[PDB]
């Protein structure tokens, strides 16, 4: 028709000019009568292509057939069997016909009689059983519900996988482009007077050249459509990103009380920016640092030597695997899961600046979470989370709370919006005159 998702469960996407198409989204149209890589991503999410994949459009209802026996299975909003119903029945072979005959119009026994008789339902409860998984397994082959994507980028295909989350799992290569003009001949010759292999040909002519570059296209179309479904922006926002407001909140009640309530303040205009993150990408490490010098030069921004070494020895006392079972506790966004590697390195960077000064190592760690391809949302989230867990279990210092509380503000605002570093400097930091 092309069809919505592949044989394979797959979902198909073709880049032309930078653009992103996918049968998802076509469009028959007008015609037309149908473009076969597909439609565009709708720019409305209530446009009616956008609209047939919303949660609430899915089918609840999914029609199987096992044996020959036809079952109706009912899936709640999750997509799980809480319901069936025999639709029809496998057709005879006895000599049954000539029997159930016998039993229709002399004994005037109803169809479903004739069935029993006859030891159709002998298994009944394993064919129900088989109705259910395959319905259940129809509801993860409906497009917002995959999760494994086709990417034809320049002809080459790649494969990317992603997470509930968005986070990129793999891309892996699947397909080369075809050789053209003189390539054809060099190919040729390539395999049989010089006996190369199919991969040694690609090297040698080039294919490998912009593997990268083509590569970090496909994860970013992959996601594009997976974000473009509203089932997954809302799983998103309920599980990751309402969790990082709900933690920075906490912050601002906890330093606010040592702190003020411009602090206070402050932290409910970074929470409710990250709600409201939708579908922004944390600013760069280049642009973050500037953000972060511009608090750190500040004079009235000084913390004593022995506070700051202090601070560094919580820390180091903080077991990585402890603390990751506590994010685990937020949603399932914060157990990958890798996710002891993550605060692993969040311990050690944090231990870096608070020893060094240098928080340079701490926000490059999270640059690489979304080179990656960590969503931008989740790294937020995690970031935001595990630097909050530490805030919450200080414990005891007690004026080096404030210290943690700029920081945390000003590295997590940095992510965010430069408007925070100005704010910290403005309002917070008080310093001469
Ligand atoms: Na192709």
């Amino acid at each position: 028709v092309p069809p919505y998702v592949d044989d394979n469960g797959q979902v198909r996407i073709t880049i032309t000019n930078g653009l992103v198409k996918t049968p998802v989204y076509g469009v028959p149209g007008a015609g037309g009568n149908s473009d076969v890589q597909g439609g565009y991503i709708p720019e409305n999410p209530n446009d009616e292509v956008a609209r047939k994949w919303d949660k609430n459009n899915l089918p609840r209802e999914i029609d199987v057939s096992i044996d020959g026996f036809k079952y109706r299975v009912t899936l709640n909003d999750n997509g799980r069997a809480i319901g069936i119903l025999r639709t029809g029945v496998r057709p005879y072979v006895g000599s049954e016909k000539a029997k159930a005959g016998i039993m229709e119009k002399i004994n005037h026994k109803t169809p479903e009689e004739i069935y029993e008789a006859l030891g159709f339902n002998k298994d009944e409860s394993q064919r129900q059983e088989k109705a259910k998984q395959q319905a259940e397994d129809a509801w993860d082959r409906l497009p917002p519900n995959v999760r494994k994507f086709d990417v034809d980028v320049e002809q080459f295909h790649y494969l990317v996988v992603l997470d509930d989350y968005g986070n990129v799992l793999s891309v892996t290569r699947t397909g080369v482009r075809p050789y053209v003009g003189s390539e054809k001949a060099k190919a040729g010759i390539m395999d049989k007077v010089d006996h190369k292999t199919p991969e040694e040909i690609y090297e040698a002519l080039g294919f490998n050249n912009e593997e990268p570059q083509r590569q970090n296209q496909a994860k970013k179309a992959a996601y594009d459509v997976f974000y473009s479904f509203s089932m997954n922006r809302d799983r998103i926002q309920s599980d990751v990103l309402n969790k990082a407001a709900e933690v920075i909140s906490d912050i601002g009640n906890k330093v606010g009380d040592y702190l003020g309530d411009a602090y206070k303040s402050l932290a409910r205009e970074i929470a409710d920016d990250v709600k409201n993150f939708q579908g922004k990408t944390i600013r760069s490490y280049d642009d973050a640092m500037a953000s972060l010098n511009k608090v750190l030069s500040n004079p009235g921004f000084k913390f004593n030597r022995a506070d700051s070494d202090a601070l560094a020895n919580v820390w180091r006392s903080i077991d990585a695997q402890d603390m990751a079972n506590k994010l685990g506790n937020i949603s399932k966004a914060f157990k990958f899961a890798d996710v002891v590697m993550k605060v692993e390195k969040v311990r050690e960077k944090s231990i870096e600046g608070y020893e060094t000064g240098n928080w340079g190592p701490l926000m490059l760690e999270v640059e690489s979470w979304v080179l990656s391809g960590i969503a931008s949302a989740v790294a937020l989230g995690v970031f935001s989370a595990t630097l909050g867990a530490y805030a919450l279990s200080l414990g005891a210092p007690a004026i080096a709370v404030g210290i943690v509380g700029i920081l945390l503000a000003a590295v997590v605002g940095a992510l965010l919006d430069d408007k925070f570093a100005d704010a910290l400097n403005k309002e917070i930091i008080k310093p001469a005159h």
